[PDB]
């Protein structure tokens, strides 16, 4: 419960990414009002007033805002960040505009469970105008994978099950996407970027969106899976851009990947060119259309 | 959310159990009535009816259990198994009486979320003059633990993040009751029995209990926590008794253990006989005292 928070104070990459963002691009915050939307503990709060922002407004709606509270206080914070307990579309601010938009707000495939349509809200109200949104850009991305004993381990696995018949199972587990940090071993193909958000223009209408993509195979296997994961970028405005990345090939994060299983596994070569197409529909549904197959995944 | 019935299923000392109870003491089920409280996908059912039952039913509230009645035809089972949704004090079962209750229902330290009530009730109500119910024999223990370096990474911790102070969360991480695998070098008593149930004679009043208890020091070190864990035993008219335990020294359960964290890590020298009481209140609540310290846990 406070263990969550505890949990994503320790995800150094993210944690640190914003660090960073916010020491190494002072010109940003010095002297700026400052809305930090979800604030948990309100850490990111601090960073923005150590990197000298005139006021701090840090916006959140659990129990934790009463820790956040105290956590200012000690820290001798309180004439510089005013904690407001609610949801961003209920609460009364102080001010009418803000100048600068923080949050750590993204899900897992970046847009399960995320706090996106609050942070959007948050922009069109109250970001005066000029102002900016961090992070500023996002994309996602998708990867083949091969792991033919992790699919007999979900899917093989119930034809015999202590001497009995199972089978029926295989269908109940398929749409169940998989949030699970993967060996980079099993991928077999380059990325390929599926979408393409910039905070600054994006409306809650373009979170659902479809696209057609190509994997472009690079290990003749059997592609068992599809993978997903995400980006950050710290860009607009700044001296010292920062980047970072939830995909298997970077040091893993508490979003780890999400998974989306292959009820029938084929095969690829090397150089192929695999295509298919992706959709996310409003909790969020994946719809994936692959050689010939198509699944609708959900993350319960 | 069939995962985590597959998680269960896959948890080999837990299922196995079960198989070798049931099928190396056919003498139990042989021309039976069976009452399976809980059945899930309906594997402890199937192997009842293996074991020779006459009639099995099989109950479950879950969605679920329209999983099981597909498994119980695949298996062409349903001539001897019935399958019954809802909760056991709500169904019409169709007959008066059960010779035999099994039921896999047991939570986090035994009594976290545990299905046990229900198992009660099923006994009361149904349970045939002179019948039985397995696991028949449950016990519950605590076992002193050092880890000075885990206890840093929970609690000192908040002494200092990202350079600033955060005390104040120590006092919001140490009621919430940990379940985690522990490394058993880190074990510094003997185990002490706090509570023995036996399923024949319980009540459901007897779940909420206190108990004095010595742990038996055997490491000269710094207790950090107080671990605990449950052990399950089928017993009555066995001629092949089994038992498995969840603790540390035994092989990992998805049970694992439950660590109640101390705000105070305080000195013990091996041999020591280190004196403590804890009650368990109705989610459930743990009180320890230990060291003139007294803590309430919970398990959010
Ligand atoms: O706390 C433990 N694990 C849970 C955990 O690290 N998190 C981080 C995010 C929230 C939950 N695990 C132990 C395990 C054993 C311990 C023994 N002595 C003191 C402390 C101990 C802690
Ligand atoms: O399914 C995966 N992990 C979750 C899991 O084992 N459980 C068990 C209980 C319910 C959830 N993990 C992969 C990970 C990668 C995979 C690649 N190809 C096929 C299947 C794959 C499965």
């Amino acid at each position: 419960h406070y263990g969550i928070h505890e949990e994503m104070l320790k995800d150094k990459i993210r944690t640190e990414s914003y660090r960073d963002f916010i020491y190494q691009n002072p010109h940003i915050f010095k002297d700026k009002v400052v809305l930090d939307v979800g604030c948990g503990t309100g850490i990111l709060s601090m960073f923005a007033a150590k990197a000298g922002a005139k006021k701090v407004l840090g916006v959140d709606q659990s129990e934790i805002l009463y820790q956040a509270m105290d956590i200012i206080r000690l820290n001798k914070l309180e004439d510089t960040i005013t904690l407001i307990k609610g949801k961003i579309e209920e609460v009364h601010l102080p001010v009418e505009k803000v100048d600068v938009i923080i949050s750590e707000w993204m899900g897992y495939f970046l847009l399960f469970e995320s706090m996106l349509d609050s942070v959007l809200y948050a922009k069109n109200k109250y970001l005066a105008k000029g102002g900016s949104v961090y992070p500023d850009i996002c994309t996602i991305s998708l990867v083949a994978v091969s792991d033919v004993n992790k699919h007999a381990d979900r899917i093989a696995f119930w034809d015999d099950v202590y001497g009995f018949k199972m089978s029926c199972m295989k269908k109940a587990v398929i749409p169940e996407a998989v949030v699970e940090v993967l060996d980079p071993k099993t991928l077999i193909s380059e990325p390929c970027g599926i979408k393409h958000i910039d905070c600054h223009t994006t409306s809650i209408s373009d979170l659902e969106f479809s696209s057609d993509f190509t994997l472009k195979i690079t290990r003749t296997s059997m592609c068992t899976a599809i993978a997903g994961y995400f980006d950050i970028y710290f860009e607009k405005n700044c001296h010292n851009r920062v980047v970072f990345s939830t995909g298997p090939q970077s040091t893993k994060t508490h979003w780890k990947q999400t998974v989306f299983l292959l009820e029938k596994p084929f095969s690829v070569k090397a150089g192929e060119a695999l295509k298919g197409k992706v959709t996310v529909h409003k909790s969020l549904t994946v719809t994936l259309t692959l050689n010939n197959s198509t699944q609708t995944y959900g993350l319960q």
